């Protein structure tokens, strides 16, 4: 339970830099 | 099982995010 | 105490990647 | 065990995005 939360703020960093990749990407 | 799910995600987004930025590399 | 261990490494990571991209995106 | 595993190989993405930043930077 501890490593479950970890592993979902985790998860949310990689759709947080998911999201600077889409933005990065539309501007070009 | 929840875990396990989550590991799966996660490296699952992580392979994405390696060949977003190698296909990004390619087209630059 | 090895599996939290990993989890801090993997997050400090993360935070890095996230910065990584903030600041490349502003110098382009 | 079997989610420390899964961490380090999590980790080792994060080390390979890493390389693929860096070579994107200096050929920058």
């Amino acid at each position: 339970k501890q490593i479950e939360d970890k592993l979902e703020e985790i998860l949310s960093k990689l759709y947080h830099i998911e999201n600077e990749l889409a933005r990065s990407k539309k501007l070009l």
